[PDB]
This record gives C-alpha cells, structure tokens and sequence, in this order.
C-alpha cells in the first residue's frame, strides 16, 4: 500500500487535526475561517471562534458524538437568525441578508462532515431556510428551483432541489451560458452558492445540484447510474429555461462531485459544451488500500466513512466489498466518447488519489490536464485560475478573472 500510489508512504502518516477538535481547530479551520472561504464561506471568525472555544473547553474528539457536536453550534445559528430577522423586518436588506447567510454557515459545520444524526439532518434543513432567506435579500436574488425528477425511478425521490441564478439582461433573444456547480462530500448547494454572483457578474446563469446520498439529491444511493437519470432531469430543465443557451452548458464538479462531472461528460456527451472535475476522482478512490488508509489523512473527519454512508453502505467494510462497481473504469464509462473534459488536482492529494488522473488519461479520448505539484486536495489556489481561465477561453467571455475570484472570500 505504500509503494502502490503516487504519495507513496504519505498514506501511513496519521494528520494532527484528527487529535482533536482543538487541532482541527488550530492546524486546519480557524484560517480558512479567518479568510472567510471553503468550509466557511458567507461564515465569520467573530461568529465560529466562540463556538470552537466552547467545544475545546468540552475537550470533543473521535469518535465525534454528532447530536452533542452538532448541539455546540445551534445557539449561535440562532443568535444570527434572530438578527437577521430583526434587520429584515427594520427594511435593513443588506444587513438581513447577511447574518441570514452567516446563519447558515454555523448551521452548515455542525452538520459536517455529512449529516449522520437527527440534530445534524435538523441543521441541514434548518441552514437551508435560512440560506435561502439570505439568499432572496441579494441585490441578485438566487432562488431554490424543485426541478421535477421526471427521469426518477422507484425509490427515488420526486424533485432535484437546486440553486438559480441568471443574470438580468438573459433572454431568449440573447441566451446566457450556464455553469452547473456539481456539490461535494460536505460542501452542498448553500456552500457552492459563493461562485454564483461571480459568474452572473460574466453574464453566466448557475445551476447547483448535489451528489447522490448528499444534501436533498433524490438518487438512489447504492446504484451507480443514479446520477445517470439525476442530470437527464437537470439538463431537461436547463433545456425548457429559454434565456439559457442549451449549447453552453458547462460542468463544473468540486471535490467528489469531480467523480460526477467526469462520468456526465461521458453519460451526457451531447448536452454539454464541457465538463471540469477539480479534485475529483475516477477509480482508486475506491480500493480497499486508498479506503483503508484515508479516514486518517487530509480530510478533517473520517472520509472513507463519510464517503460509504454517502453511497448507502451502513460501514466501511460492507461498502470497500462492493465500492469496485462505481468505477468509472469498471463498469465501462472512460470507454465512451466524452465532450470536452478538463482535469485539475493537486499531486498530493490525500483525499482522492492523484493515481485517478491518470486512469482518467489512460481511457477514451484525450482530456485536457493540470497537475499541481507540491499541493494536496484540490491544489489551490492556482486550480482556481487554471480553470476559470479555461472557462473565459471556452465561452467568449470577458477573461477578468482576478476580479472574478476576488468576489470569493466573505
């Protein structure tokens, strides 16, 4: 296992922030939270330090009880929510808008890493009402669309819950390009939304759908074409909004919804201009060896479990006996025809191996590549640019990406 992938023995040495929440804390969240990006976009240091302080003080740790966990940030998601109700109602709609979404971002990490507990599922449904609040009180409103699963199956749920935004001139006479946003393993369809004023300033509609066994995706969890029927019911939406260009539909898949975006390139060649899956991954990410090894590496909590739940498996053994069908080398996807795919990762990615990359260029038709050496998951910041620069290039747009970009922090 340690000569088998490109990280070598990087797999075998345990990372400090499992320790305890407290190295969490100090190692991995309390910059990105500082900085106001992913896991803690809209969020605030003012807002999480508190809470962080009281859960150190409770000395939480694996195994992680999730309803006390999850316990630790509600009074101060509600402290925000009552704040931003006050503003709403004082006609202070800026104001509103933001402790509304600062809301959701407390109610969004206590129900990391995926929600496996009843006060969890409550922080999931209750971080999207108040997302969604925040979200209406925009200068740009982006709004919730139940996108009918018309393409659903028996067990499947009956609507794609999604995010919208399209930018004020779109029409019909003069149709917009759309980027869907494919969701992750913890960063669903509130977390994603950070990228959406972005490309509206481009003259870009979004779309932003979560991964099956994520957020309110109706798909089936175990079967491996779930997502297959998923985007056939996105996509005919997309199709029926007039003021979207149907032959500009770009993918974009974050984290695991790389694995989506990549297969959908493959699945849904003919309805989508391109796909992009950055920090994705493709086949290995399903070996028993890379499963074994990755509850214990970059990833705040414990992936591998994260992940298993996520495809309906109730432990990690009992999904590693059956993980091999996913593969999109397996079950035979990289052999099809794809439309125009990119791929960026970091080398050193201890979450999805970069040894998928690889897979992915060793099938099919040539796809565009870029590495980043010396950088773990989802090698940022420079992916960032790789990929918006593509997307600028590809849709004729105005290529201000910096300015694009600098709209990210909160």
């Amino acid at each position: 296992a340690t000569e088998k992938y490109y990280i070598r023995d990087a797999i075998t040495k345990p990372a400090v922030h499992h320790e305890s929440y407290q190295k969490l804390w100090e190692t991995k969240w309390k910059k990105p939270c500082e900085m106001g990006v992913y896991p803690f976009m809209f969020g605030s240091i003012k807002d999480f330090e508190p809470v962080a302080q009281e859960i150190i003080k409770k000395g939480l740790k694996e195994p992680y009880d999730w309803d006390e966990y999850a316990q630790m940030y509600f009074p101060k998601a509600e402290e925000l929510a009552k704040i931003a109700e006050e503003a709403e109602a004082a006609g202070e709609k800026e104001k509103a808008s933001e402790y509304y979404l600062r809301s959701s971002a407390v109610y969004r990490i206590s129900r990391f890493p995926t929600p496996r507990s009843e006060k969890q599922k409550y922080a999931w449904r209750k971080g999207c009402e108040v997302f969604y609040k925040g979200a209406a009180l925009m200068e740009y409103p982006i709004k919730e669309v139940r996108i009918p699963h018309k393409h659903g199956i028996e067990g499947e749920g009956d609507v794609v819950p999604v995010n919208f935004l399209l930018p004020p001139n779109a029409s019909e006479t003069s149709p917009v390009p759309c980027v869907l946003i494919i969701t992750g393993l913890d960063g669903y369809r509130t977390e994603l939304a950070v990228w959406q004023q972005g490309w509206r300033s481009k003259g870009v509609a979004t779309v932003i759908a979560e991964i099956p066994g994520t957020g309110d995706s109706p798909a089936l969890r175990q079967d491996p074409t779930s997502p297959d029927r998923q985007w056939s019911s996105v996509l005919d939406w997309i199709e029926s909004q007039k003021a979207v260009d149907s032959k500009k539909i770009v993918a974009w898949g974050f984290s695991t919804g790389g694995y989506y975006a990549l297969r959908m390139a493959h699945t849904h060649k003919d309805r989508l201009l391109a796909t992009i899956s950055l920090g994705g991954g493709a086949h290995h990410m399903f070996d028993r060896e890379w499963l074994e090894h990755a509850n214990k590496l970059e990833y705040p909590f414990d992936l591998s479990n994260t992940l298993a739940y996520k495809f309906g498996y109730p432990d990690l053994e009992s999904f590693i006996e059956e993980s091999s069908k996913f593969s999109l080398l397996n079950d035979g996807t990289l052999q099809k025809p794809c439309t125009k795919v990119l791929l960026v990762n970091g080398n050193d990615d201890e979450i999805f191996p970069i040894d998928d990359m690889f897979v992915s260029l060793e099938n099919g038709q040539p796809k565009l590549a870029r590495m980043v050496k010396g950088k773990k998951h989802m090698g940022e910041p420079e992916s960032f640019s790789i990929i918006l620069e593509w997307i600028h290039k590809l849709l004729g747009l105005d290529g201000k990406i910096k300015e694009q970009l600098a709209m990210i922090p909160s």
